[PDB]
């Protein structure tokens, strides 16, 4: 095979558009330490190591944990992420960053169906960390929070996967469904500008960037797996095995929406006439503890640069008629302003944090 | 189809099988009360892994009989690999399915823990090079069970290999099985891992397997310096090799590591297992705020009381490893002997 290396450097973070890998660490962390200075050494550290990872005193601990060593960086990617606490909490203004706020960074609204635990979503800063082998993730993870201890706290770590097709096939989430069909193609440059990344309008540093929607998605495995193939198509407007929408031959004909149904999930989304770029994994945490069945489901990711026109509306069309609601409960929920990419010789965000 | 490995033959896959990536690890016990059920469990599940492992109309208004998301993925050496705890032989002095007369001659849970992380009827080790495939695989498996078995556990884990053959290295950046003997070597896994005598007739070509969830506390094992890390285990951390010696394949010359270091330990037993272990990470350490990560380790012996105790006994004691490490789950399983095509994982046992 060839070098397994994403640029990190570049007009863009890596891990948005990037082909998606097969395995993902999300963590969000909290800011404990009260000074600004603090937060660029934190930024400009991760700036240095994440250039290395994506690319003799033995009393003295170890600069690298050691554990992927001999692995291929496997498309590793770091995506940087700022939640809405990061810029305003408990009601103070923080580092001084009021001027430098984006446009569209709020907790996104309550909806009804939500049973969010507030401890499996927020965060001032996510880190989303992507590559082909899972060991290159969690190494790569473990090595950019060790640099965090002293400056915040983890909030929660995550983990996922989702295979992609051995021969290139749409992947498939737990509900066995293709899963990312709808996406526009993250290599037309023209779409992902007007889908995902910010042009105009915000702040310097946010240009380049785009907003992240995350949503900790429980999936009813055990009752889904009793439905007949029938009601889970119905439920996503959808044959199973092809992908393709009722009515059409192929995975990537057009949706017809006076054939599938009016609640089902790609009818409802379609129905917002908005769009988002969909970068989803698979998890599995074991079983449930209180009820003894088993915690899997979505980490669902989603790239826009304006989340109050393009996710908002989606997620109100969805809560209030979604089919794939008897299925699913959300339970976790955080937005994140992405920064712009990172030049060689700056570090992420330094637009934003620097004087 | 490449990466395929043979279900049926003399042993069960997965544990003389080259180490794949990824497992998934579970445990079932039984709730139904009649053998009949638990016979056509077992040979429903012996189809379907044939079927699972070896790569492999209905009407639309049914459930599907395959949950559908490894239908574009490669099998990616899948194997399923089936033990039995004591408690599927006897539990709370009954006899539950006339089975204790066929009870392994050394199947008791290992000497002093969390109980719901151990124990158990019945566990399925699956393992793949794709986790997507594993799971798919143990799902597919453990909705088969439902209305005869609970489901008591789910672990998972990864362990990557190197790319140039390299052996692979666990969370403490340790390369890891180096002291096992070579799985290609039939006379030395006869000789460590299969049962062939001294045991009922059904555990012939089988083993016993330990299961040991182990905690890894990597916050203050990255904050220790490099001369600890090596002390801890009496090898270097880049070339693995022991004290004193060059390569990781030279001997271990026990008068050149530490008597409390972890492989002058279970080495100067004098006793082998077969280690076929797996990291783990499992979100956030309440209690700490740090990363909960570890080791499943898991070993196949002929006989543990001989192979496999003697170690714990040496470890629990006088281990540098404990100051990094803390057991939080323990099991030991009879692993039945391979499936003949024709016939049924454990049928020797079920049938009497
Ligand atoms: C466990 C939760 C979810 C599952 C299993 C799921 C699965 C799917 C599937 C199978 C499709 C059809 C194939 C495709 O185009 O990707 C689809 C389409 C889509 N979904 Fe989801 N989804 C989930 C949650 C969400 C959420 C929370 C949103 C937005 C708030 C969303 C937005 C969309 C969009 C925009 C499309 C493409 C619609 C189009 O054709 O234009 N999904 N999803
Ligand atoms: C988190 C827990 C553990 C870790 C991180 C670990 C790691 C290691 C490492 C790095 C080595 C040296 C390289 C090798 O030969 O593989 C080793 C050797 C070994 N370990 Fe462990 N191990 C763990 C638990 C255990 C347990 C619980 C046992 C037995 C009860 C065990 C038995 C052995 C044996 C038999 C050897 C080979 C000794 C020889 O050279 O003869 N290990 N282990
Ligand atoms: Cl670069
Ligand atoms: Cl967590
Ligand atoms: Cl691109
Ligand atoms: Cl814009
Ligand atoms: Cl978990
Ligand atoms: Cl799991
Ligand atoms: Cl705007
Ligand atoms: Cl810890
Ligand atoms: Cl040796
Ligand atoms: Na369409
Ligand atoms: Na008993
Ligand atoms: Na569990
Ligand atoms: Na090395
Ligand atoms: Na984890
Ligand atoms: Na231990
Ligand atoms: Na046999
Ligand atoms: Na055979």
């Amino acid at each position: 095979m060839e070098e397994q290396i994403v640029p990190f450097y570049g007009k863009h973070q890596a891990g948005i558009t990037t082909a998606h890998q097969t395995y993902v660490y999300f963590a969000a962390l909290d800011v404990t330490a009260k000074e600004k200075s603090d937060i660029i050494t934190l930024f400009r550290n991760w700036t240095s190591l994440t250039q290395m990872l994506t690319s003799r005193n033995q009393y003295l601990p170890p600069q690298d944990t050691g554990e992927s060593a001999d692995l291929s960086p496997s498309n590793l990617t770091v995506t940087f992420g700022f939640g809405p606490s990061f810029f305003e909490k408990d009601g103070k203004d923080r580092f001084g960053l009021k001027s430098k706020k984006p446009k569209h960074l709020a907790a996104l609204p309550a909806m009804p169906n939500d049973n969010l635990d507030e401890k499996q979503g927020g965060g001032d800063i996510c880190i989303q960390v992507c590559a082909d082998d899972e060991q290159v993730a969690f190494h790569a993870l473990r090595n950019l929070l060790n640099q965090a201890v002293g400056t915040c706290e983890v909030r929660f770590v995550n983990k996922g996967f989702l295979s992609g097709g051995k021969n290139g096939e749409t992947p498939r989430n737990l509900f066995g469904f293709k899963d990312g069909t709808g996406n526009q193609s993250t290599e037309d440059d023209s779409l992902m500008n007007s889908i995902v990344w910010v042009q105009s309008g915000e702040p310097d540093w946010m240009t380049g960037g785009t907003y992240m929607a995350f949503r900790k998605i429980k999936m009813f495995l055990e009752i889904w797996d009793r439905s007949s193939l029938k009601d889970q198509e119905d439920t996503f407007g959808r044959r199973k095995s092809s992908g393709a929408p009722f009515g059409q031959k192929k995975e990537t004909d057009p949706v017809k929406l006076n054939q599938i149904p009016s609640n089902s999930h790609v009818s409802l989304a379609k129905s917002t006439g908005k769009q988002i770029l969909r970068r989803a994994f698979s998890y599995t945490e074991g079983l449930d503890p209180k009820t003894g069945y088993m915690d899997a489901g979505l980490l669902f990711i989603s790239f826009q640069k304006n989340p109050d026109n393009q996710f908002i509306p989606m997620l109100k069309a969805l809560s209030a008629k979604d089919a794939l609601n008897e299925y699913t409960q959300t339970i976790g929920s955080a937005l994140y302003a992405c920064p712009g990419g990172c030049k060689k010789g700056e570090y992420i965000a330094q637009r934003l944090l620097e004087s």
